[PDB]
């Protein structure tokens, strides 16, 4: 009997990445519902789905996600919708004897002034970035729902905290606040237009971390499928999440120059240092994941190149 | 037209305190539903109630609450039920054009190693007490739901963070982890039995803060009814909650000796200092509330005496 695996949010960036890998697995039967078929905000509908579809495992990749403008403009929508989706799925899963779930956090969940690189223990150690506060609180509440169900009911609801992601199915619009898809699109257009330069705000000095979504999906399946005793040995019940990333930083400068090369731009990348930089360094400590035997396979250069080719095929 | 005021959880300790004060108000029409009439976990039922009952203001005093054993034994129930009750009420209120709401936090929401006395700005500055973590995360999510609805939709969803409360309608069982009702009952029984001593764990040295629930209710109505511009001047949109307490500490020793006197116990109060004390001091900074023009009226001695008389009438 193949395991029946529900990938919530399977048309999303991360959900689709997990689907492309599991779609290859003869030991897995995927159960998929679009938003039109199942509105994850509707408690009744979510319970009815779990009460009729005989699910074994859930990948919780459904969420209301956006960039800086969206998070500051629709804060109520970000906190409410994520709290409801998470609560409805985790509670319905439990009520229907679904023992295995993988929840997705976000690195934006860590305190603004966290110690770098950020180990899992940085969670809740200080105040949040205001732009992401509503979203972050709902994501932290999701982790704590999983841990609470694990502790009270002996569930196996695991969680992963990705770093910045990029890859197929992203939003490739020049005004995206997420730097990889924005820069890919900006450099693509500047290359098409023969623009003499592309100006990036800031000095280029801050160090950040990036992981291709197919690596994220692989790590998530890896973490989901570890035997429970191994997962327990490398986590704590009230500190259960696992950072997923490279553990390696690169300057914004390096990233922009690499994107320029990947797209074949021959103008100048220019940084405007009159605009402020964020903190000097932000990256995850991925010791737990590496101790668990998973290491990322996609280098930045290779991942940016394949991402750009996906964009070119999907304009 | 009297304001139509829904007191969610009106048979609870705090809800009933607010009801006893508003029941005197000819400018207010109370709308009350017991749990059997309206299950606040049921999104559909909550929306239907708001879509039919023409509410002007909500006091959100419904919650899953307990002591140390309950919070550690049923963590999933504490986080899930509080997230759902809060989400359902705040979202339904907003969808039905209910502009005014008062949410109740809890002082247990502050970081374990917070700076004392704890100003509102201590929220989220550090890790939580593990016993209360699930509950605390759902309460913090409730504050952040209110702030997000205020920011996105221009609502007036205010919040109060009470200190330790005591008074009528508490749980007066000797094994209650809440020290006032437990000690009242233990000393009452030791007085009835002529027991030679009553032994309290710990040294008696820690300093804590206590507020009678009728003072809490008065402060909550006060905060609810301030003009918006005054409330805005004394809060910030993403730091909106108001501590409610005395701002004055007393040792556990003082509290126990006072309870002994109030009950007329003539045996010895004994502290067993072989058992550990918690942190040396925990109390709220109530500068915001005092600046808002509210000061508590019930002294510890007077409040303990009237609480004990309520117990004696309700055994
Ligand atoms: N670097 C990081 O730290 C990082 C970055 C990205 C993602 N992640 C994690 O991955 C999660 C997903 O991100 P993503 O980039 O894959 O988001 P996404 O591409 O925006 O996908 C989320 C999916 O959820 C669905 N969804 C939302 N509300 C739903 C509802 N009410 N009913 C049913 N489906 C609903 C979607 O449908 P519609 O579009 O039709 O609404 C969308 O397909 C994030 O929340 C975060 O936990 C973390
Ligand atoms: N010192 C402090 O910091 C402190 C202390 C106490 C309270 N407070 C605040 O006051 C809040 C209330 O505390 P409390 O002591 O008044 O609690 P309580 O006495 O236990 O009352 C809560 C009320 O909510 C109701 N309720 C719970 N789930 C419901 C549901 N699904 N549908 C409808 N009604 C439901 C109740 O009904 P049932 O009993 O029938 O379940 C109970 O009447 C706390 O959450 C906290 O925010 C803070």
């Amino acid at each position: 009997a193949k395991q029946r695996v529900f990938i919530a949010g399977h048309r999303g960036m991360v959900g689709s990445a997990i689907r492309r890998q599991l779609e290859q697995r003869g030991d897995v039967e995927l159960v998929l519902r679009t938003r039109d078929e199942l509105n994850l905000l509707d408690s009744r509908a979510v319970h009815d789905f779990f009460a009729s579809e005989r699910i074994d495992q859930v990948y919780l990749a459904a969420a209301k996600v956006g960039g800086i403008v969206a998070n500051n403009t629709y804060p109520a929508d970000f906190i409410y919708q994520n709290m409801m989706i998470e609560s409805n799925i985790i509670h319905a899963a439990h009520q229907n004897d679904v023992n295995k779930l993988l929840f997705l956090g976000s690195s934006c969940i860590y305190p603004k002034l966290a110690k770098q690189p950020m180990a899992e223990s940085e969670l809740l150690q200080g105040t949040l970035e205001p732009t992401n506060e509503p979203y972050a609180i709902a994501k932290i509440a999701g982790i704590k729902l999983c841990e609470s169900y694990n502790r009270q009911y002996g569930r196996d609801y695991r969680s992963v905290m990705p770093t910045n992601l990029y890859g197929p199915h992203d939003n490739f619009h020049p005004s995206n606040s997420h730097v990889i898809p924005a820069l890919l699109r900006r450099f693509h257009e500047a290359t098409a237009q023969k623009a003499p330069d592309v100006v990036v705000w800031g000095s280029g000095t801050p160090m950040r971390e990036f992981l291709h979504v197919d690596d994220m999906a692989a790590a998530s399946i890896h973490v989901m499928e570890l035997a429970h005793e191994v997962w327990l040995e490398n986590t704590q019940p009230m500190l259960s999440h696992i950072n997923v990333g490279t553990g390696v930083d690169c300057t914004i400068r390096e990233l922009a120059q690499t994107i320029a090369k990947v797209v074949g731009y021959k103008g100048r990348v220019v940084f405007d240092a009159s605009k402020p930089d964020g903190t000097p360094r932000k990256l995850l400590d991925v010791t737990r994941l590496h101790q668990l035997g998973w290491y990322h396979e996609i280098s930045l250069e290779a991942g940016l190149a394949s991402t750009y080719q996906w964009f070119l095929e999907n304009q």
